[PDB]
């Protein structure tokens, strides 16, 4: 699974860690996060995130 970055603030969503305080368990692929989830740091939506291709 790939890491995704918030292009507004640079937060990184790591699928290994998830975002458990907001209901996103470890092991959740970014595509499967509920589409009303927002960046935990800056509050923007998923449409401002991009795949971290390496
Ligand atoms: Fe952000």
């Amino acid at each position: 699974m790939k890491k995704y970055t918030c292009t507004v603030c640079a937060y990184i969503y790591n699928p290994e860690d998830g975002d458990p305080d907001n209901g996103v368990n470890p092991g959740t692929d970014f595509k499967d996060i509920p589409d009303d989830w927002v960046c935990p740091l800056c509050g923007v939506g998923k449409d401002q995130f991009e795949e971290v291709e390496e």
